[PDB]
């Protein structure tokens, strides 16, 4: 592994496709290695752009635009932060010699539930929820019938729960089907049975030159399509853990390429069920900013740059809790910060330029003697911040 | 404590006066809190500028230049990274209402050995080496005669051991004096008696809204004006730690304002002697980038923003080892990186645009079960890096 000096002729260049808070930490980790960072997004002053050498605002869904910026910048690495990109163009660029992290195929299978679902369930022969795909309401109706209640319906092109519906009753069908055609692209869906699990975890799995290494399991609480709190390590049976790792390894190896992956699983006793996987750092993993020697962002960079991980140290019970206010403003200020920091307690404020509704503006990070106390410490701190408009 | 959003009208603005690798970390920590950063230095593309919202290049010693930039950017805080700055203007500006970190007086006192030495030794009555100042070759000779051999002569305005001579005999008098005239303002020198200590430490002390806090003692190895390796914690007797803390507390308070200070001390069994102090993060403190929950940079930022520290977590034995090559290039590259990182092993590459001789271009960091093992690991890693240019 040879690294140049950022801004110099031999500089090593990383292009970030998506400049949110996750991308912001990757940018930081690149900067720490004197790696040149070019932050791209669909709006100005995105968080990662604050810490990049330079940036561009483009429609990442537009492959011609993608090609143009890439060609312009000639990056050594293309690192997507989100699903919403012209992956077809990534495939092309990769085919043309670009290094897409972790690999372009990985980004495509994952942006489509069908792709990934089939791979895991069928190909990989892995445990997942019951499901069915449908191209028409009739089929939709048909499928919901085959799956039963309650059930979940999601566009094969959905995230943050966008265009999805929890179904317990036939009465929702008109709206459900409509919600589904609504989000994502705006027309195919998936109908999954509902899993009754003890808890959900994110198994942050890094695939690098020295193989696959795992972070301790991250548990989390989802609400209204948003994670609220995350903690580590989530208590699980040795057997359960063992099964989760097997699943994670099979999946990452199957997707291919080096990087950090967020493997979403469900746990019921010693039983583990595959849900889905992010081919990049996961929001829940923000707890690793205080819980490990190497954060999920640092692991991602280490891996993609072709460097060995060796090991991951975990510093005891830890937690993250989001700062998710809801208002409309283009000049947000944060008060009472002094009551959100202290021993074993930190906060991050993203730099987002504006808000117009519910948006993640920061996160609180805490460690404690117990996971339960870590959670409370983090929640309480997030709650002390007064978000003004 | 109220923080705005970087780039927004209510943004909290921090101006860095000196954009080296230490300032780089300060910038990253500011950015983590959505603080707006303006990086200033005497050359372009300086490390901190890589992660700042905006950058300027001026003569920081020029008081008028300083006022101009300050007027132009209107920062809430001015954070100097070096001694060589227009201290008189900082005083002016602080009066005109600007928050100079930690305070303007602290900067004035420490820009030259005379202010700080006389304050510590005469005003505060802290134990220090014997010393005499001299502004002429002849006064220089009279000083040596009084101080005795061996002694160390140093220019009053210097750093990183520039223009210093360890004088063992009169043979060296002529050269010593010449070499001393070479370093600084290019005049006045300090002649100090030689302290025979068991070891030296850097006691990273934080003066904050909630009091004075101390990081575990940092030991270090100096070689030709430059620290080479640093480690933490450095073992010391209880009595020595307490005397070191009393000294550090006294000095920071006397200097005034909130921030992290690097108190340089010589330890002689249970006795502690004051050497000097950086009214800001110290290079030897880079070990904290791996050894604590909050690095010395995160701590400085937390303190100067008026937030409480609460407490500092130390993760066990750790060390830092510099990457200090020698060459002339404007396009430095680093190879063999895959052999300089791994389990409990990291590196940082500063992004310095060029080198023309010996310059610290990065640092290796490691943790282990003992400071001895950490030091070895970190030195080995620094060594694995193939610097070419
Ligand atoms: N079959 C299933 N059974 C039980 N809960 C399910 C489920 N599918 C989804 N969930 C719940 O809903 C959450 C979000 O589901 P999903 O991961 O499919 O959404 P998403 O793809 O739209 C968002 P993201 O990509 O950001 O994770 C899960 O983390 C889980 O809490
Ligand atoms: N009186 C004294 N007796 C014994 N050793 C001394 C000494 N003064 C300095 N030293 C040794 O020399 C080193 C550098 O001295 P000093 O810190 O004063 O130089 P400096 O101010 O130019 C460097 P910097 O500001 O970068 O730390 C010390 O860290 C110590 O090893
Ligand atoms: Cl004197
Ligand atoms: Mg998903
Ligand atoms: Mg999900
Ligand atoms: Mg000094
Ligand atoms: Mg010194
Ligand atoms: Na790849
Ligand atoms: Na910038
Ligand atoms: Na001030």
């Amino acid at each position: 592994t040879l690294l140049g000096t950022a801004l110099r002729p031999a500089a090593t260049r990383v292009m970030l496709l998506g400049s949110g808070e996750l991308g912001k930490e990757v940018a930081i980790e690149c900067q720490r290695l004197g790696v040149e960072v070019i932050a791209v997004d669909r709006y100005a002053d995105a968080p990662a752009m604050h810490v990049a050498h330079r940036s561009h605002v483009i429609n990442m869904l537009d492959g011609d635009a993608l090609r143009r910026v890439v060609e312009l910048e000639k990056p050594h690495y293309i690192v997507p932060e989100i699903e919403a990109i012209a992956t077809d163009m990534l495939i092309q660029l990769e085919e043309e010699g670009l290094n897409v992290v972790p690999c372009a195929r990985a980004t495509k299978l994952t942006m489509n539930r069908e792709g990934i679902r089939r791979l895991a369930a069928e190909e990989l022969q892995l445990p997942t929820s019951t499901y069915r795909f449908a191209d028409s309401e009739s089929l939709f109706r048909e499928a919901v019938a085959d799956i039963g209640y309650p059930c979940i319906v999601k566009p094969v092109m959905s995230s943050s729960g966008k265009g999805q519906t929890f179904i317990r009753s036939a009465e929702q069908l008109a709206q459900a089907w409509k919600y589904a055609q609504q989000g994502g692209r705006a027309g195919r869906v998936i109908v999954e049975g509902v899993v009754k699990f003890d808890f959900e975890i994110t198994l942050l799995t890094v695939s690098a030159v020295d193989g696959v290494h795992f972070c301790a399991p991250v548990g989390h609480r989802q609400e209204d399509g948003d994670y609220r709190e995350s903690w580590q390590p989530q208590q699980m049976s040795p057997l359960a853990l063992e099964r989760a790792q097997e699943i994670a390894r099979k999946v990452v190896l199957a997707l291919g390429g080096y990087g950090l992956f967020g493997v979403e699983l469900f746990v019921c006793g010693d039983e583990v069920i595959f849900s889905e996987v992010s081919p990049r750092p996961h929001d829940t993993g923000m707890v690793t900013l205080i819980s490990q020697d190497l954060s999920e962002f640092a692991l991602h960079v280490r891996a993609f740059l072709g460097l060995p991980v060796g090991g991951i140290r975990q510093y005891g019970p830890a937690a993250s809790a989001v700062i998710l206010p809801q208002l409309t403003s283009q000049n947000v200020t944060f008060d009472n910060v002094q009551n959100a920091v202290g021993a074993d307690l930190q906060i991050r404020l993203f730099g987002k330029p504006e808000i117009d509704g519910s948006r993640r503006l920061g996160v609180a990070l805490a460690t404690a003697e117990s996971v339960v106390d870590a959670i409370e410490r983090a929640k309480h701190a997030a709650g002390q911040v007064k978000v003004q408009g």
